């Protein structure tokens, strides 16, 4: 496992926090 | 920790946006 | 990183899907 | 990969399962 | 929001609809 | 809360501005 | 969508019916 | 469900409130 | 408006509907 | 209350008033 | 139509059948 | 029912009035 | 004016006739 | 009152005005 | 027509009813 | 029965009245 | 003038012609 | 009294007159 | 015709009568 | 019987009291 | 003038009729 | 008293006339 | 003719009577 | 019988008055 994924990976879920606060 | 399990994670956070997409 | 941190991380996410599933 | 960046994952997560609870 | 709020609105306006059959 | 339900409630409000517009 | 949102809608529904009570 | 569906909702429910009024 | 009141309106004209005959 | 309900008063007063003009 | 309405037309009918009545 | 309807239905219990006080 | 006053004044034209007769 | 009953006693006094005509 | 006229009128028949008594 | 028929009537009583004051 | 009135002067005019007759 | 009374009255006048211009 | 005029005639015949008396 | 009867009447008589004071 | 008187006339000429004849 | 007993009378006096003639 | 004339004639038979009752 | 009878019979009682008195 290498650095990137971890980023990808938080980077996903900071898109969904925001999608959940335009609901 | 191996690659296949960030992935497995990567994949769910992935059906968990489309899920919130159409509420 | 260990094992059962990504296993703790995966767990969850499933908590959140089931919580969605039910809004 | 280091500790800290599974947490602050694991971290978002919980802010994540919360802001759920409150739709 | 949850289920409960919506079927309470749902139920609301079956209530009202009854209520303009009887004008 | 599911896309299906706040149709249910717009449709009702729908057949019960139609009723008024009958009075 | 947010929880006030909702509370609003049953807000008027509620003056709704008042209203119609007094026709 | 999204946003502007609960607006159209209130939206509607405005315009019935206005046609009681005139009753 | 309740149905009440325009059967009592009704019945009113109906015993000056009656009244007149006499006459 | 219906529209039938004030046709049938309407029609009412009309026969009053044919009555009254025989007199 | 209010309430008001009905009964200034009820109030009338009461005039009217008081009229016949010193015919 | 509509405003246009119990108006008219007033007009002639005024022209009914009229009428009876010409008797 | 009421049945029974043009029947009493019929009632006193027949006495008046009847009166005439005997001349 | 109806109108064949002032039409009787009008006719009446028609008879009575002939019969005092013969005096 | 008014009760005041009936009463002129049977008046009217009273005086004549007393005139031909004196005949 | 109109204003215009207990004129009429009214008015023979007077020409009768008249008639008998001739005798 | 009464019946009763020219029958007492017939009669008297009666008595007259008899008288007449014995002259 | 009636026209064949007066007449009468008058007829016997004529015949007393008569019998006076034969004394 | 009056009865003061009956009473005249009544009055000459009886002065007629008295005359017829002397004669 | 008209007035004019009676004046007949009285004429005759008056013609015969003068015929009657001439025997 | 009665009959007694010119039977009494009468009488007298027929007694002064008979002494005429004595002569 | 009648034209006839006059005669008689003036009939007597001539035939009483004509006897003194003859004495 | 009036009961004077007849007693002068009467008397004038009377007063014949006595002449020739002296012839 | 009229005055001029009367007369004449006295105006013969006269003429034979005035005989009787040549005798």
């Amino acid at each position: 496992p290498e650095k990137s994924k971890l980023q990808e990976i938080y980077q996903e879920l900071t898109r969904l926090k925001a999608a959940v606060g335009e609901l």
